[PDB]
C-alpha cells in the first residue's frame, strides 16, 4: 500500500506543471496557458493547459493526468500479460512546446508512474519519461548545453545513468521507415524500478527541473532570432516528420488513443501547421540540409 | 502455375492502363500542371511507377501510383494473418491514389484496386484482390454525395443483389476514427479479401470499381472546381486535412503494412495533405456550414 509515496508524486507533478507553464509564460510574455481540467467515467482524469498564437509559443501544451482503471486495458495485456486485470494507477506531466519562431527548437517532455495494486503481492510499479530538443535551425552551442543539463542531472543517480538514457532517447525517437532521428536527443526512459522508489522519484524530480534548465536558456537566446517566411516554410515541412513520428510510432499517444483517453489532451503534440511534399527534401548544402546531414546523427555531445 | 501467371499479367496490364486513364482525365481537369512520374526497381524484385501532380490550377497536390512487387518469402509483418505463406514466393500489384484539390468545394478522394498472389508448390494458389473508392469532402453538396454512390451502387449491380451494402458498409467501418468517433469522408466503396468468386469474376469487379472511380469523381471536381473560396475556406480545409492526415497515420493498414515492411516511403505517403493544421480542441463554429460536414453529411451514411 503505497498511497502516500503515491500521493506526494501527485503533488510533485502538479507542481512540476505550474512551474513549466509560469517559466513558459515569463519567456513569452503576451500569452497565457488557458486551463481545461477534465474527468472521466471512473478514470480520474487530467487538467490540460494549452498556450496558442504568443508572441514566443505558438502551440504549447503542458498536461497533467491522473488515470484510474479496474484492470489493465487491451493494448496493455500484450507488453504486460501478468497484471492484466489489476486495479491501476498512472499519472504524469506531458508536454510539448512548437514555438513560432523556427530557430527555437520544439521540445518534449514527460514524467510519469505507474502503480498496479496486486492481489496478495505487494504492489508493481515503474517511472517513466525524459526530455528531448527537436531543433529547426539547429545550434551547436544549445545541443551541447542541452545534454550537458541531462547528464549533471543524473550523476548523483549512478556513473552510466546519463550514458543509457541518453542512448535510450536516441534509440526510441527515431523514424526507422525513414532512417532519420526525431531530434537531437535527450533523456528517455521507462520501467524505472531497480532503484528504491524514493530514488527513482528523486530522478524524476530531477528530469522534471531539469527540462527547465535545459529548455528555457535555449527559448530566451534564440526567440528573438529574426526569421523569414522561408524558414517557416521548412519548419512546417519539418513539423509533417514530427506528426509521423507522434502518430504512427509513439507507443504513448498510441496507447493513450487505443485505450479510450482524451483525444485533444493526448493530441496537443500535433504541430500547428504542417506540409508534405513527395520527395519533399531541403537543398542539400543550405543550413536547412544540415539539420538532418550533421546534426541529427552526431548522437555524441557531451 | 499457367493459368494463374496468364491471369495476373491481364490484372498488371489493366492497372497499367488504369494509371494512365486515371491520370489522364485528371490532367484534363486541371488544365494546367500534369503528372511527373518516378519508376523506382525494389531491391529484391520488382517496383514501380509513382506519379505526382504539384501545384495545380485544380489539384493542388495528387497521386496515382503503380505498384508490381514481388519475392521470396513475404515480409516479417506479414507472418501474423498469413503465416501459412509466409516462405512462398508472392506478387502484389495494384494502382492507388489520393487526390486533394487546391479548391475546398472539391473533396479529396482516395481509389484503390489490387492483388495478391501467393505461387504454393502442389496446391493451388492463394490469391486475393482489394480496393475501393471513397469520397473525402470539405464542403460537401448533397447531390454529389448521392451521386457518387448510385455511381458505385450501379457497377455492383450485376455482381449480385448484396454487393455495393456490404462493400458501402464495410467502407464506413474502415474509414472511420474510433478515438475521434468520426467518419473520414462520405463513403463509397472497401473491400479486402476478395476470393469469393471465380477469379475471372473478382477481376471484372475490380474493373469495374477502377471506371466507377473516375464516373464517380471526374464530374464531381468539373462541377466544384471553379466555386468561389476564401482564404477562411482554406484554413477550415487545413483543419480537416488533420483529421485526413491522422487516419492514414495511425488507422490506415495499407500505410502500418508499407511503412513497418520495407515499402517505399514517400510512395506510400502520397497520401498526406499537403498542408494540414491541428489545434486543441479545435472544432469548427455550430451552425455554419463548416459545422454541417460533421453533424449531417459525415453521419448520414445512407446515400441511394
Ligand atoms: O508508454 C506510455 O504509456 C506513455 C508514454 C508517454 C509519453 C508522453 F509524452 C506522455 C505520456 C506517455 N505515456
Ligand atoms: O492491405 C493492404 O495490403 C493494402 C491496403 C491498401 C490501401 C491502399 F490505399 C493502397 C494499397 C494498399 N495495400
Amino acid at each position: 500500500h503505497m498511497s502516500l509515496a503515491v500521493e506526494a508524486v501527485k503533488d510533485f507533478l502538479l507542481k512540476l506543471q505550474d512551474d513549466i507553464c509560469e517559466a513558459l509564460e515569463a519567456e513569452d510574455g503576451q500569452a497565457t496557458f488557458v486551463e481545461d481540467k477534465w474527468t472521466r467515467e471512473g478514470g480520474g482524469g487530467g487538467r490540460t493547459r494549452v498556450m496558442v498564437d504568443g508572441a514566443v509559443i505558438e502551440k504549447g501544451g503542458v498536461n497533467f493526468s491522473h488515470v484510474y482503471g479496474k484492470g489493465l486495458p487491451m493494448s496493455s495485456t500484450e507488453r504486460h500479460p501478468d497484471i492484466a486485470g489489476c486495479n491501476f494507477e498512472a499519472m504524469g506531466v506531458s508536454l510539448v512546446i512548437h514555438p513560432k519562431n523556427p530557430h527555437v527548437p520544439t521540445s518534449h517532455a514527460n514524467v510519469r508512474l505507474f502503480v498496479a495494486e496486486r492481489e496478495g503481492k505487494e504492489p508493481v510499479w515503474w517511472f517513466g519519461g525524459g526530455f528531448d530538443l527537436t531543433p529547426y535551425y539547429a545550434v551547436e552551442e544549445d545541443c551541447r548545453d542541452f545534454h550537458q543539463v541531462a547528464q549533471d542531472l543524473c550523476k548523483p543517480f549512478g556513473a552510466d545513468v546519463y550514458a543509457r538514457f541518453k542512448g535510450w532517447c536516441d534509440e526510441y525517437f527515431f523514424i526507422p521507415y525513414r532512417n532519420e532521428a526525431r531530434g537531437i536527443g535527450g533523456l528517455f526512459f521507462d520501467d524505472l524500478n531497480e532503484w528504491p522508489f524514493e530514488k527513482c522519484f528523486e530522478f524524476v524530480q530531477a528530469v522534471g527541473k531539469g527540462y527547465m534548465d535545459a529548455y528555457i536558456p535555449i527559448v530566451n537566446r534564440r526567440k528573438n532570432t529574426p526569421y523569414t517566411e522561408q524558414q517557416v516554410e521548412f519548419q512546417e515541412f519539418r513539423r509533417g516528420r514530427y506528426a509521423e513520428f507522434n502518430l504512427v510510432i509513439d507507443r504513448g499517444t498510441k496507447f493513450g488513443l487505443q485505450s479510450g483517453g482524451r483525444t485533444e489532451s493526448i493530441l496537443i503534440s500535433l504541430p500547428p501547421r504542417a506540409r508534405w511534399g513527395y520527395n519533399w527534401q531541403p537543398e542539400p548544402g543550405t543550413p536547412e540540409a544540415r539539420l538532418t546531414e550533421y546534426f541529427l546523427t552526431k548522437r555524441q555531445w557531451v
